[PDB]
């Protein structure tokens, strides 16, 4: 995240970091037993971190989980990004409490102008590489489809949006993907990609999960 703030610790519950010996992406827990993260943080051998605030340090909340399957969405392009999604399902179930719970899912997609927090753990500099070992937040609105369009010509689909600020400096980053855009309560957005990070008239492009509840809620009752 590039020019935003630390959260606090556990602050932000559904917010997990997954790790294959580092930490490499966000997610967002959706219930005890399963992750909404971003297709291009797939691989093998992932597990899920929960309750993290100091992702370098055992601070006495976190739960460390190793993921039994994971399933990237059908229709996921990852030349272009398309359809960036998937979930991951959990060895065993999550313990929810205040510092690990989790975000519900959209009933509608939320508008332009709406306000969300974005969090994670990437990098903070859009010159540069410092990483933090706590995590970060920002605040954005949603941007209109036109600006988003315009930002990246050819590149957005009904799949995308875009959120942040056109005159740069504010943005999430390497890192952060996977990661949670939550406004109003909901999921509604996942950190999927961007022009390098927090440069002017290049915002933050982030899947539009409200395109996917029903994918997300049919897929989680068959596995
Ligand atoms: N500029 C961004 N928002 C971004 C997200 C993942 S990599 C870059
Ligand atoms: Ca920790």
């Amino acid at each position: 995240i590039v020019g935003g703030y630390t959260c606090g610790a556990n602050t932000v519950p559904y917010q997990v970091s997954l790790n294959s010996g580092y930490h490499f992406c966000g997610g967002s827990l959706i219930n005890s037993q399963w992750v909404v993260s971003a297709a291009h943080c797939y691989k093998s051998g992932i597990q899920v971190r929960l309750g993290e605030d100091n992702i370098n340090v055992v601070e006495g909340n976190e739960q460390f989980i190793s993921a039994s399957k994971s399933i990237v969405h059908p229709s996921y392009n990852s030349n272009t990004l398309n359809n960036d999604i998937m979930l991951i399902k959990l060895k065993s179930a999550a313990s929810l409490n205040s510092r690990v719970a989790s975000i519900s899912l959209p009933t509608s997609c939320a508008s332009a102008g709406t306000q969300c927090l974005i969090s994670g753990w990437g990098n903070t500099k859009s010159s540069g590489t410092s990483y933090p070992d706590v995590l970060k937040c920002l605040k954005a609105p949603i941007l209109s489809d036109s600006s988003c369009k315009s930002a990246y010509p050819g590149q957005i689909t009904s799949n995308m949006f875009c959120a942040g600020y056109l005159e740069g400096g504010k943005d999430s980053c390497q890192g952060d993907s996977g990661g949670p855009v939550v406004c109003s309560g909901k999921l509604q957005g996942i950190v999927s990609w961007g022009s390098g990070c927090a440069q002017k008239n290049k915002p933050g492009v982030y899947t539009k999960v409200c395109n996917y509840v029903s994918w997300i809620k049919q897929t989680i009752a068959s596995n």
